[PDB]
């Protein structure tokens, strides 16, 4: 198993994955903040304060009440300052012809500011083809959703294998997966795992939690995605540091 | 097999389905326009001119370059005038806690103006639970994506059966499906079928077309969803009338 720094140099590494892996090793962070807030001011204050602790800030631009492209300009300034990637968790899941417009256009212009986006594989590989026609020219990357954290997920067995094949056949654009575990044996591919909290439990709408030690250490994933475990805490900086130290030590102990 | 007018009166019918089925029978239309345009002025001019020919106008609010909630106010005025439902084809596909915010909030406030939305079933039933916590109080309905028109679709076999079970277990909110065919044997549930053109063919990004006669007449669906077959035509009114007459006659001939 290679360190994040060595994976950043693999011959077939995507430039976006390389940039991410480099700053993960430099900053000793494999934490992605899920900035699940409705106010631009809270999004930007979290990005600034937690920026040093995170490798990535995950957005849902479509729950932000006061979205403007200028908010995203301010977010990019913080991402550059503190060295993290921006991941818009849009979960593209339509035919190729539709997702290309949803990615490039409309009010959000996601491709203009998001380093990473993700897509469901259920529509077939046209979803990736459509996104890549916008994303390749704009030097972006994509994650495929191979497994989900929610109760009753149908992303199991042959579905997960199809996601891995689709990623591996589109390595020019696909840099990894949303998954609960290592699903690809190819080290050029990032594994990002949501459904993470230090304590056992869930929410009232099908979310299920596992710990950083379980998903990084035992299940072999690279990055934890954490929302409420940080966002709902009083001191979001100390919460982020707890999650960072947990995920980083779990990674180190798997390396040996 | 019951007429649309008789299905509108079924004991377990959802109010949104009833309203739709009534206006389908009144207007002799089972055509849903896929208004896949980037300009509000074009969206509204299509809605006004084609309103009499359609039972439903399907939107992708996130490809509209000049979206404002006022554009949707003008769309509702036309929907009321001409008697059609508004369907936002958002394809919600996240955990329940996330989709409730994506449906109610952000810039689009989809639940405030959309009669219908749709969701993927891959995350499990929490996607429906989350949407229904916004949609039930706002008297809205939802369609579940049981089959897809695109090449390589994984929405087959056990996946399609899971979508039908999920719909049937959430009949308070779920009024039907996006599908290629009749997938539910319960007549209270609408079947809407995209991937429709009069001529054989496809697009360059995995879209596959079947005719109105095939999907309404042979495959037993209720409503055709048509984008480019109308939108790319010079005379979009005559194109809409051709699709309406095709879908309506296919429906009548299945009734006998
Ligand atoms: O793509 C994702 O990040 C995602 C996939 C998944 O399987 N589960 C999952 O929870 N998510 C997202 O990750 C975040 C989880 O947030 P918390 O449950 O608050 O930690 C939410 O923004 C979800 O939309
Ligand atoms: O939910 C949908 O309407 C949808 C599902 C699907 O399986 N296939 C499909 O094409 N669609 C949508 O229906 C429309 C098809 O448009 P045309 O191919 O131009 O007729 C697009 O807006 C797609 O996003």
């Amino acid at each position: 198993e290679l360190s994040f720094g060595a994976r950043a140099e693999l011959p077939r590494i995507h430039p976006v994955a390389s940039k991410l892996l480099r700053l993960m090793q430099k900053k000793e962070t494999n934490l992605c903040l899920s900035a699940d807030v409705s106010l631009a001011r809270e999004l930007l204050q979290l990005a600034d304060a937690l920026g040093p602790s995170i490798c990535m800030l995950k957005t849902h631009v479509d729950i932000l009440n006061d979205f403007t492209l200028d908010v995203m300009k301010e977010l990019i300034t913080l991402a550059k300052c503190h060295e993290f990637l921006i991941f818009e968790d849009r979960k593209f899941a339509d035919i190729g012809n539709t997702v290309k417009k949803q990615y490039e256009g409309g009010i959000f212009k996601i491709a203009s500011w998001a380093d990473l986006v993700n897509a469901h594989v259920v529509p077939g590989s046209g979803v990736v083809k459509g996104l890549q026609e916008v994303g390749l020219p704009l030097h972006r990357g994509c994650l495929l959703i191979a497994e989900m954290s929610s109760t009753g997920s149908l992303a199991t067995g042959d579905y997960t294998r199809a996601a891995v094949r689709m990623a591996e056949e589109h390595s020019e654009f696909v840099v990894g997966f949303i998954s609960g575990s290592r699903v690809s044996m190819k080290p050029e591919f990032l594994h990002l795992t949501p459904g993470v909290q230090l304590e056992a439990g869930g929410d009232n709408l099908g979310q299920q939690y596992n710990s950083p030690q379980e998903v990084i250490g035992k299940r072999g994933s690279d990055i934890i995605i954490v929302g409420r475990g940080i966002i709902s805490a009083a001191d979001r900086l100390e919460a982020a540091e707890m999650y960072r130290k947990a995920a980083w030590e779990a990674y180190l102990s798997r390396l040996g």
